[PDB]
């Protein structure tokens, strides 16, 4: 079995991309990349796609469970909420892709315990302005979910004390809950 299966992931995921275009609506300009569910699959994908620091502003990348599209309508975004990373200009440079990198391997790897489950997915947003990296959860009022999803992944991304993360509902975006 060792030689030659390859890994499995505990989820399916899928890769969504989006690219800013004024002819069309936001949900049109939202498609579907691919979807993975192991290891090896996950690094073929990711080898073969632009690291987000190349991609022309406007563009999002986002990674979520397989069933759950990447917008606030999803059943399971509606009642949730994001923790979000916001960087400066000089940030693209020097933590946006290390950044997101690890955002996605925190999802793959189920990296909150007994609450991944409340995980719904991750974004990265390119933007002249100011790059914005957040993991989605589903549920805006499970104060322990969120707040440990927000703690670990403080943590892992290792942002010094000095820093505060915020944690939006959807509702509101569609003001912080959550600070860690
Ligand atoms: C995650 N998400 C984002 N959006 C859209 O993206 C925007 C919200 O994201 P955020 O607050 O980060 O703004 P941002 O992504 S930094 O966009 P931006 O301000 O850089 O865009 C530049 C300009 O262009 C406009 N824009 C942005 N995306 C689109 C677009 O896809 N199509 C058109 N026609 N115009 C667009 C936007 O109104 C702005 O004037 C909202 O704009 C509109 C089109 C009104 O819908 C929102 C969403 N809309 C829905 N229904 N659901 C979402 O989950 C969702």
């Amino acid at each position: 079995p060792e030689h030659y299966i390859k890994h499995p992931l505990q989820n399916r995921w899928a890769l969504w991309f989006f690219k800013n275009d004024k002819s069309k609506t936001w949900q049109a300009n939202l498609r579907l990349i691919s979807k993975f569910d192991t290891v090896e699959d996950f690094w073929a994908l990711y080898n073969h796609i632009q690291l987000s620091s190349n991609l022309m502003p406007g563009c999002d990348y986002s990674l979520f469970k397989d069933g759950i599209e990447p917008m606030w309508e999803d059943e399971k975004n509606k009642r949730g909420g994001r923790w979000l990373i916001t960087l400066n200009k000089q940030q693209r440079r020097s933590d946006l892709d290390r950044f997101w990198l690890e955002t996605l391997l925190c999802l793959i790897g189920e990296s909150f315990d007994d609450y991944s489950d409340d995980v719904c997915g991750a974004v990265v947003n390119v933007r002249a302005k100011g790059d914005k990296i957040a993991i989605w959860t589903t549920e805006c009022e499970n104060r322990d979910a969120v707040t440990h999803i927000g703690r670990v992944y403080k943590e892992r991304l290792g942002l010094p004390p000095k820093i505060v993360i915020g944690y939006q509902s959807h509702a509101d975006t569609a003001k912080n809950r959550f600070v860690v």
